[PDB]
């Protein structure tokens, strides 16, 4: 039986940005009552979960960041999880949140696809109406101030495929720099009713390889081609259903809240060998960094 050692919980699909290739789109606004989410996290820890990553959607948009804060505190203080992380666009992370919850967060990943603001506009890394300026640098400084490990995520796509990020990554010094090839998921960023159309963003495997090669000097680089990314995550949706990506979509299992972890896991599509090959198990607790 596969142990769900590291699990992503996309607890909301709502987002304030509009990234054109987004593969986890705003198809619903449902969020579990926080006590139900805590019951799911408890049974995941009982099944062997050691790392949880909160995703979405934008995790800091829900309830002004209080929901993700409380889940981080619950997992660290009540479940004693070795690793608690978040992946965020960074735009809504505030100093008061960090002062309250940062001691419980091991790793904060901020997504940054370009250091060129025209490219970010083309991609949709922007809110409609008002906008923020240097959210990335301000969040990076908060991670140093509150002693959280800083991680950066980048999607290689048509509009950054020639970008040399070396000097910027050198300055930011992330502990881990994930570099994803833009990935198509039917019903998310392809398909008749999809909210996004990734076609204009996709790169060839070779263009992905050339972006990786350009940045091979950076020791923090963790590349994930489509092969390494598609099925190598345990992905719980906003109903705490595992999503199986093996068929090219995000096909949900029943909720662990109804059937338990082991039963739902059979329908996760998780490729544990690929999880290990891409570097999914790593030094992820802050005592060890
Ligand atoms: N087919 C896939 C593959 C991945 N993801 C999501 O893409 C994000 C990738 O972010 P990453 O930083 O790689 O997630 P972590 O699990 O925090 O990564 P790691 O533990 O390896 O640092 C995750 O939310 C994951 O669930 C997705 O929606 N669909
Ligand atoms: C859907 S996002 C959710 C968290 C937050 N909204 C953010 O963007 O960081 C999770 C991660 O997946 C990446 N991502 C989104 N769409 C992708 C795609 N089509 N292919 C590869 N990665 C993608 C994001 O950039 C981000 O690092
Ligand atoms: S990838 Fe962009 S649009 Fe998709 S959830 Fe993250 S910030 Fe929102
Ligand atoms: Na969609």
């Amino acid at each position: 039986m596969t142990v769900p050692v590291s699990v992503n919980y996309h607890f909301t699909r709502q987002c304030n940005y509009q990234c054109g290739f987004c593969f986890h789109t705003a198809k619903t606004s449902f969020v579990l009552p926080i006590e139900e989410a805590k019951k799911g996290l408890l049974m995941l820890m009982k099944a062997g979960m050691e790392k949880v990553n909160f995703s979405g959607g934008e995790p800091f948009l829900h309830d002004r960041g209080k929901f993700v804060g409380e889940l981080v505190r619950y997992c660290k203080q009540e479940l004693e999880l070795p690793s608690v992380s978040i992946v965020s666009n960074g735009s809504l992370i505030r100093d008061n949140w960090f002062n309250k919850y940062g001691e419980c967060l091991d790793i904060l990943a901020i997504s940054c696809d370009s250091f060129d603001e025209e490219t970010n506009v083309l991609i949709g890394r922007r809110q409609k109406g008002k906008n923020h300026v240097e959210a990335l640098r301000r969040v990076r400084d908060m991670c140093q101030q509150y002693k959280v490990a800083f991680k950066l995520n980048t999607v290689v796509n048509t509009y950054n495929k020639q970008e040399d990020m070396t000097s910027h990554i050198q300055e930011l010094c992330p502990v881990r720099w994930k570099v994803f090839q833009c990935l198509v998921i039917a019903g998310e960023n392809s398909g008749e009713d999809a909210l996004r159309d990734a076609e204009q963003f996709l790169v060839s495997n070779h263009e992905f390889d050339q972006f990786i090669s350009r940045h091979a000097s950076l020791e923090c680089l963790v590349p994930e081609s489509n092969e390494k990314m598609q099925n190598s995550y345990l992905i719980l949706d906003e109903y705490m259903r595992f999503l199986d990506c093996t068929g090219g979509s995000k096909s949900p299992s029943k909720s662990i809240l109804d059937v338990g972890v082991d039963q739902a896991m059979k329908f996760s599509g998780f490729d544990e060998k690929m999880f290990l090959k891409r570097g999914g198990k790593y030094v992820w607790s802050k005592a060890d960094m």
